């Protein structure tokens, strides 16, 4: 079930150490063995976000209440609440028409003060993930017939005691992919999405810094806040249904994610050094495949830049390496934007998940060789940063 | 014309792989050479920014119409428009002097409103880079007297199957220097330009997301509306001039480049790693130039703390590797601040290009060695973030 | 006092060269030695941030002056003032009563416009670093009884020439932890701390941007400025008093820095590759600890994840390693979470500093092996950007 390590991807010193290049994608594993030594696994198990920090808060759904009104005739000034210093309530001043009909000796503007408590009652967040809340476990494994290393952005190794093997050090790195500088994980009621930065922070909804605070303060109330018209002496505040469903609309097509508590999985992709001792390993070599491949399922595309191939194959020389091949809309072969590392099939009965990155606008994916090959047109779109909320 | 590779800069496993560190530049190329084999070059061809995705949009002309006013005698009530309403129109809401000169029984402040439909004439675009949006094309060649890689920040490996040498893995990853976590891509008109990601988003001009609509709404209207003084039934709404010229002297000093339809080219540059099956390789020896340089251009600056300095070499030793060297305001060698990998003068009649990174303040750059040394002082001034729209 | 590169972080190719691994730290040394050659020590002498760019400028403490106040009868129209147009003046609209108590013939509002000059008296300000930014000063010591280099990120590379040794190319890069496209560095009066960015950009006082200006330009005045209740012809308008004390108490926990004129000096750390010619390097081994360890103070609470712990050794076996674990609220040990490269008691008289990223929540840290071991529980909180400024 393990993609053998190719001689390419391992230096034996003169003197010195035996230093590997693997890389480990959900799913996959790799192996290894040496001069009369037991079968060597490594395989990553799983990826979490843990306890990511709040950017902003953002009310969907506000209540209103406490509204208070003080209204002034004509010669009597400008009217006045206490609450106007209420960082809880939101305020709106005007002139209303005032006269005998309504206690006023002269028929004129009179001064209208509004205050009326604001509250969140439904509110999202957007959250930050840094190096500090990323985490992998990867799990080694020595034939005998389990080792599971924590991997971090600012702990990348992990020194382990082997069976026969001796001492070895995961020098892991997360694969270039997913951008959390430019990502945040918005969060509504219990799913969760991967959106844009700057679109989050534009978004036209109250909002409320992440900081630590005892006192809920928000800003821009007005936009779930609606004084209606003034009379002379009072005057209703009305506010804006919940705004869950037009955020829905908007993060249409943004990835979704599971995240159980202060905790969200991913699928991750490491690219690790492994250091031992001076030792000679045994590469594996694979063959290009030369038969069939069926597509098990349909091309799914991600939201940075790739497209999820899953192929099954018909011939009868596994294992062997899964011809791949990019075409732009005019048949020039790329000769790469392959991301799998190990593009293998170990098991004729197991399907291979392919991951590439194809050129924008029209182009061709080709997976095996000759007249045997499962030619494919994709198109794609250049890059956005999701869909306006209305 | 290729620069060869040093044998400090590759090793030969006693089993495994020979792996083999080589920087690609624009303009350079690298060779090396086997045991008995043919010459082997590598070169960056191009490096390309395509389909970025748009952050926000700025308005630098507008223009206006639609413009519709309603007032009221004071004791009519508050005036009103349904274009209120209309996210289309900027309004604005005020109280004039009303009386029987203009239609009222009374002498006294009337509501006015008056609302105005803007619209976007000329706009720009600030649009982020991302990994999906960059490319790289890197050619191999064996001279048996060419394979073109295509390699992303996603997908940095390429295997390719040359003649000779077998399978050869390139690895290679973007050099650090441009940053596009900070730098936007600003695009007016017809020009382009490289500008930081803070000051774009502080620009005092209407704006509108980049986020997918049918419906283009702008933001901070007001900055190019004017709403003149109103009369008791009517008030004009005008509208400032373009701001294109206001922009281009903001702009002054930032980068200008170019972008032909959704694609900008740069001078990229490449770290790569070079995996192939085990092989003793020749390494290539350079001594230090013993002759003289001339400056065959002005020293110029980029805007990222770097200066590029062309030379022209004057002795008879070429191939040779030329001796460079950075001192602060008081004559410290700094031992480093060369950022051009291979230094070296392959062909006499041919300028050198030398990328370095000076200290901040006044400092020395010398190239060459003893007496016939090129010396020129530099003055480095402290980081920006750009020129003030005004 | 410097740690033994051990035969793992090394590998002498059969032809080429000989690449080494090596992490350093503020304090430790690394060293090495080569078939009948003297010793190599390699150090990190420091770390410096070196004018950074200003991202903005906020007032803390404002003045006003030149209260302008002009008012108009209910029948002369809108009053005016010229510094309307004047981007140093804050500006403000009303309607006060009027009548023959002062000057006018008939009671009713009569339009009133106060401008005042709005000046910072006390400002801070926040820089971003960036590549150009960053220095590290690395200093390579040949021991026939030393070379400074100089590493930037843009310039990682430094060739330098050694007795005996020959050239060695100083391959350097900073470790993974501060994250400066997060972090920002904020200066008030003397003291700087590291802050995160939207903290800081989300800040509710006056700002003005970091671009290049002659005429220092202000927004969101209103933040200190308060206009106090109209009167028919004047009206007052005061300023908050400084909020320095206020930042203060808003910055509690941020880390404090420091600055002397434009550099910022940090506790760097650099993860490098040394290539030399092919050689035979002499790797040390170092046993396991067998004895105790003593807490020589209070362990210390990074504001990125991390937790430094110094130690004392009370054993009879240095130089040796140090054994270290980390355990989740359940007694998992994590394999992993462990960040000091070295972790060497070289001298047992010399405190050993030991920084490990411990799991969200309850754990334990546990350095020594056996009974003899220092066990600690630690509780770590979820990520934040800090804290709120009221
Ligand atoms: C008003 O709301 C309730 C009455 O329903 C009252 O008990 C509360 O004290 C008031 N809140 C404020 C802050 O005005
Ligand atoms: C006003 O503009 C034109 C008249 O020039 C008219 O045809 C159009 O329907 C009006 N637009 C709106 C939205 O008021
Ligand atoms: C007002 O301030 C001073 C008077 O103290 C005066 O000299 C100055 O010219 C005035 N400034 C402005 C811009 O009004
Ligand atoms: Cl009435
Ligand atoms: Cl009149
Ligand atoms: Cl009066």
């Amino acid at each position: 079930r393990c993609v053998g390590i190719g001689n390419r991807d391992f230096v034996e010193g003169l003197s010195g150490a035996t230093w590997v290049d693997v890389v480990l994608e959900h799913g996959s594993c790799v192996t290894t063995m040496a001069k009369d030594k037991p079968t060597l696994d490594i395989e990553l198990l799983k990826t979490e976000v843990t306890n990511p920090a709040v950017l902003r808060k953002l009310c969907i759904e506000a209540k209103i209440s406490n509204t208070t009104t003080d209204s002034r005739c004509p010669t009597q000034g400008e009217a006045t609440l206490v609450e106007e210093q209420d960082t809880n309530f939101v305020c709106r001043r005007t002139f209303v028409d005032r006269g005998h009909g309504n206690g006023c000796g002269l028929f004129g503007k009179g001064s209208l003060i509004t205050c009326a408590k604001f509250k969140c009652v439904t509110k999202l967040e957007g959250k930050i993930v840094q190096y500090e809340n990323l985490k992998y476990s990867v799990i080694v494994t020595v034939h005998t017939g389990g080792t599971i290393a924590t991997i971090t952005p600012q702990a990348p190794t992990s020194e382990i005691q082997l069976t026969d093997y001796g001492a070895l050090t995961l020098d892991c790195s997360p694969r270039t992919g997913l951008d959390f500088n430019e990502m945040v994980l918005l969060t509504m009621k219990e799913k969760s999405w991967l959106v844009h930065k700057q679109w989050f922070l534009d978004l036209p909804l109250p909002w409320t810094s992440g900081a630590s605070t005892s006192q809920e303060t928000w800003n821009r109330q007005d936009l779930l806040v609606t004084f209606k018209t003034a009379h002379a002496k009072k005057q209703e505040v009305v506010v804006l249904g919940s705004q869950e469903g037009a955020m829905h609309t908007a993060l249409t097509g943004a990835t979704e994610i599971q995240t159980s508590g202060t905790t969200t999985i991913f699928a991750g992709h490491l690219k690790c050094r492994l250091k031992m001792d001076k030792l000679t390993l045994k590469g594996m070599s694979y063959v290009m495949c030369t038969g069939s491949f069926k597509l098990e399922k349909e091309v799914a595309e991600t939201q940075h830049g790739t497209v999820l191939v899953q192929v099954k194959y018909e011939g009868t020389d596994a294992p062997c390496k899964i011809p791949f091949s990019s075409q732009d809309e005019k048949g020039v072969t790329q000769n790469g934007r392959l991301i799998t590392a190990n593009p293998i099939v170990t098991d004729k009965e197991k399907p291979v998940n392919i991951e590439a990155e194809p050129p924008f606008g029209e182009s061709y994916i080709v997976v095996g060789a000759g007249e045997k090959a499962l030619k494919l047109s994709w198109f794609k779109k250049g890059s956005s940063i999701g869909k306006m909320f209305e």
